[PDB]
């Protein structure tokens, strides 16, 4: 075969009044890696909705090991942190604390409940939607009104998300984790056709849907911001680059990054590059290339 | 120790149909001799055999051993690998079994296996068999020799060898120690070539040939596989990029000897660097058209 098949996330609970997980301040905690785009989704939205003092965060080490994601005391790296709560050493320890029999993959992001010591949700697409409303009572009326998945734009967001996820978000992994030439080509060609499609959508536009920030932008951003700095080279996604092959995408990308601090402050290029290029099965030398220079070009304005 | 020349009255007299080049399209050193062979119109005077680009544990295989489009069988000795030629010439030879090999079919020996000396031989050794315009061509003429040597020195050390020093580095430190001077030399070349068509003397010389074989492989192979990715030629060095496209598109000697499929297959089958053996489909195209902005 040789093709990459992503497994689904199995912690799919929400935070709702009267439910198992009541909205509370200081109760829920996000375990993430700065390198993981899926995890970065939740960080971006945490800052967009102003949840920084309502939902906590721990940064695991970018240096994925044989035991998974280590905490910062186990595999030090600038900005990587120790687990504040269970003296955990690997993200795995969190999962097996929630369920010693759990047999899924030990992925970030983890939206964690400190009260019952379990995983509420480990599906990035649901965590950012939780963040749209679940904590609105702890927010000012205007910050609470922020909603990245609004009803009036829902279907259009869903329609773009479906193929962006399949051929772009996951497409880069299907290309880079392919182990045959046939599997590699079957992923990378649709990837770049989807980029051609996105380029037309974004021509003369600042946002994918409705001329305003939505989760479709967030979800696409975490892949594209990583494209030139890592996916082009390490994952062989190199038919062309964003900065020189897709001017509309490139402009959209630079405006998100440079004009909206939620996108730039959660973007750590050293974590990103260290993580991908430490994958032995793809890059045995473990060398991290010094390029591209820069990680993202200025807006020029 | 195979560093002999072709001169009248010498061990290897200039003769037609006597001398033969064994090369791989993927190797830039070997490609030097292919480019100069066509610049000097030597195609029907000096023969060529294209070995397989799929380098093996036994070295360069011939095309019957490791088939690949355009790779050929050895026409003369049923050789399987390039080493067999070397050991035909001298069973005790203990050097590297490199291409290019400039081979003497008469006495069955290696005349020369140094690409820098082969392309110089080609400047004059066969001029008696050529039309006047091809015979007058000289890529290392006396009046530019010192200038060609000066640029060759650091091009060879930090660019020709440099992409290999970076790409074959096994530590972060060695890698950076190689790639940084590489791109500083490219910055230097960018200045030299701003508003110029040739590195030296406003005319084609071996300096252009020697730089071309590295740069033509830069975006299609060295950027990704050898991590020479601070910036690309096509987007980072417009002067180099123009010089390059003029050589390729205006001079058939540069383009007809350029087989990007051989180049990419050869680099990306290096198991120690790219264990998956996948060959990227990009960049698209391998070299942009001449009238592109």
């Amino acid at each position: 075969d040789g093709s990459f098949k992503r497994k689904a996330s199995t912690f799919r609970r929400f935070i709702e009044k009267g439910g198992e997980f009541e909205p509370e301040k200081g109760r829920y905690h996000l375990y993430v890696a700065y390198s993981c785009p899926w995890a970065t989704r939740t960080l971006i939205v945490r800052k967009i909705k102003g949840l920084e003092e309502i939902v906590g965060v721990t940064i695991v080490s970018p240096l994925f090991s044989a035991h998974g994601w280590p905490f910062g005391d186990v595999s030090p790296f600038p900005g990587a942190e120790a687990d504040p709560f269970y003296n955990a050493q690997y993200v795995r320890d969190l999962y097996l604390r929630a369920d010693p029999k759990y047999e899924g993959r030990f992925t970030v992001p983890v939206l964690w409940d400190k009260k019952t010591e379990t995983v509420v949700n480990n599906e990035s697409s649901e965590i950012i939607r939780i963040f749209n409303t679940a904590f609105n009572e702890f927010l000012p009326a205007d910050k609470a009104a922020i909603h990245l998945y609004p009803e009036a734009l829902k279907s259009e967001i869903d329609e773009i998300n479906e193929w962006v996820y399949d051929t772009v978000n996951n497409g880069v992994y299907k290309a880079g984790f392919a182990t045959t030439q046939q599997a590699y080509e079957a992923a990378v060609i649709p990837l770049f056709e989807s980029l051609d499609r996105l380029e037309k959508i974004l021509t003369g536009k600042d946002y994918l849907v409705g001329d305003q920030l939505t989760e479709a932008d967030v979800r696409l951003f975490v892949t594209i911001i990583r494209f030139d700095p890592a996916y082009v080279g390490h994952f062989k996604c190199n038919l062309r680059t964003i900065r020189d092959g897709y001017p509309a995408i490139h402009l959209w990308l630079r405006k998100l990054y440079w004009n909206n601090s939620a996108f730039s402050e959660t973007c750590k290029f050293d974590h990103i590059k260290a993580s991908y290029y430490a994958q032995k099965n793809v890059n045995p030398t473990l060398v991290v290339p010094l390029g591209p220079i820069p990680n993202i070009l200025p807006l020029h304005h």
